[PDB]
């Protein structure tokens, strides 16, 4: 399975284990875990994690054939859970370093906000302009390895990063969420970000 040869000590995830749009994983809605977490679970939010920290280092991207990112869902990788991994640099290094099971939206602002630069997606290889539009500010709950629960509030860069991962385990894509019609339409109400 993805998970068992993902976990595997030796293994450093890369592009090679990330699917692509077709994959019906993507288009699936991912199973909850339960508690307590297996020892395999944990591992996989930890490769999650490290691979993030991989394709946001210059010499490591390049050795490894990474395109950056910022989040990961374990759907990408193949594996129908709630698990996600999010790692937003500030301009400590990072705004959020988070490894997140079930993760919840538990409020959201009636304000929405799109980065103005659109989004992208390591399932995705190409790219689909427009503005992705999503909720502003929200309170996320979820669970961290111990099965402790944390309950944030989050927005700007963070709040955009952490509702593209939740989308991933509900099935959704980034494009999902562009305005067909017009991909950069500025909405009442739509903040645009940077
Ligand atoms: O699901 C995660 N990925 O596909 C990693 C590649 N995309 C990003 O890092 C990314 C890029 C721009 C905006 C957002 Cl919100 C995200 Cl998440
Ligand atoms: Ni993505």
């Amino acid at each position: 399975s993805a998970i068992e040869r993902i976990t595997k000590a030796a293994h450093l995830i890369d592009m090679n284990d990330i699917i692509r749009e077709g994959n019906p994983t993507l288009r699936t809605v991912a199973e909850e875990v339960t508690f307590p977490l297996s020892d395999q679970e944990i591992i996989l939010g930890e490769k999650m994690m490290q691979f993030l920290k991989h394709s946001q280092d210059p010499v490591m991207a390049e050795k490894m054939g990474l395109r950056g990112g910022v989040g990961l869902a374990a759907p990408q990788l193949d594996i129908s859970k709630r698990i996600i991994a999010v790692l937003v640099p500030n301009i400590e290094a990072y705004d959020l370093e988070a490894i997140m099971y079930n993760p919840k939206i538990v409020s959201h602002s009636v304000q929405d906000a799109a980065l103005g630069e659109g989004e992208g997606c390591l399932s995705v290889d190409r790219n689909v302009p427009g503005y992705v539009v999503r909720h502003a500010r929200v309170t996320v709950d979820y669970f961290d390895k111990d099965g402790e629960k944390h309950r944030i509030k989050l927005k700007g860069y963070n709040s955009i990063v952490v509702q593209h991962e939740i989308d991933h385990i509900n099935g959704i894509m980034f494009y999902d969420r562009i305005n067909e019609k017009d991909p950069f339409a500025v909405k009442d109400g739509l903040l645009i970000l940077e």
